[PDB]
């Protein structure tokens, strides 16, 4: 009785705990509510924490499912992510890479 990776592959990156099966995000036990897009954004960054996520790479995974939007939309939504991560000081986790994308340091 403790933790299980099966049935619910949870991601733990720099204080963040993403529930993939419950679609909930936690830090410090606090439950953050993300959207279909914003959850996909954070999850993408979290799982690929050590990988610099190009805007279009994010754009292609999150928006890649019938959206037809400019990849700069990603930057915009990431900014909103920061806002929601502010109370948890997790906004700093998303490092901006000008011309490339975003990454979790």
């Amino acid at each position: 009785m403790g933790h299980h990776h099966h049935h619910h592959d949870i991601i733990d990156v720099n204080g963040i705990t993403i529930d993939k099966n419950a679609f909930k995000v936690t830090v410090n036990g606090a439950e953050i509510e993300l959207t279909k897009t914003e959850y996909d954004l954070l999850y993408l960054l979290a799982e690929n924490k050590n990988h610099v996520m190009q805007r279009e790479q994010i754009l292609n995974h999150v928006w890649g499912y019938n959206s037809e939007v400019e990849t700069n939309v990603v930057d915009v939504y990431i900014r909103y992510l920061r806002n929601k991560l502010k109370p948890y000081d997790r906004d700093k986790m998303i490092e901006t890479v000008r011309g490339v994308g975003y990454v979790i340091r």
